[PDB]
């Protein structure tokens, strides 16, 4: 089902961010239902969602690594960094703002998870 892909626009797709900085991280995570308890990192990408979901296809994406994706397109993205030593809240967050390539895992041509691991370093 779309269930999967669905997941994924909640984690990690916002299309038109006012902001980018902390405050727009702490009010996001917690929209998206992600501080009880606090997830200590996750990205959001914006623009254009049909570009995300070609990344599932020759038009936006290539193999990468082990059975993922890279987007050939670069997306504005912002990664939302915990603060401090507890998962419990509350839960602050640090902002690092991009323009990044965005490796996905597909399943049936839709983008289903983020290989969020990359997002760690700046």
């Amino acid at each position: 089902d779309n269930s999967r892909y669905t997941h994924f626009l909640t984690q990690h797709y916002d299309a038109k961010p006012q902001g980018r900085d902390d405050r727009y991280c702490e009010s996001i995570m917690r929209r998206r239902g992600l501080t009880s308890p606090c997830k200590d990192i996750n990205t959001f990408i914006h623009g254009n969602k049909r570009s995300i979901k070609a990344i599932c296809e020759n038009k936006n994406g290539n193999p990468h690594r082990e059975n993922l994706r890279i987007s050939k397109s670069s997306f504005q993205v912002t990664t939302c960094k915990l603060h401090g030593g507890s998962p419990w809240p509350p839960c602050q967050y640090r902002a690092t703002a991009g323009i990044r390539n965005v490796v996905v895992a597909c399943e049936n041509g839709l983008p289903v998870h983020l290989d969020q691991s990359i997002f760690r370093r700046p």
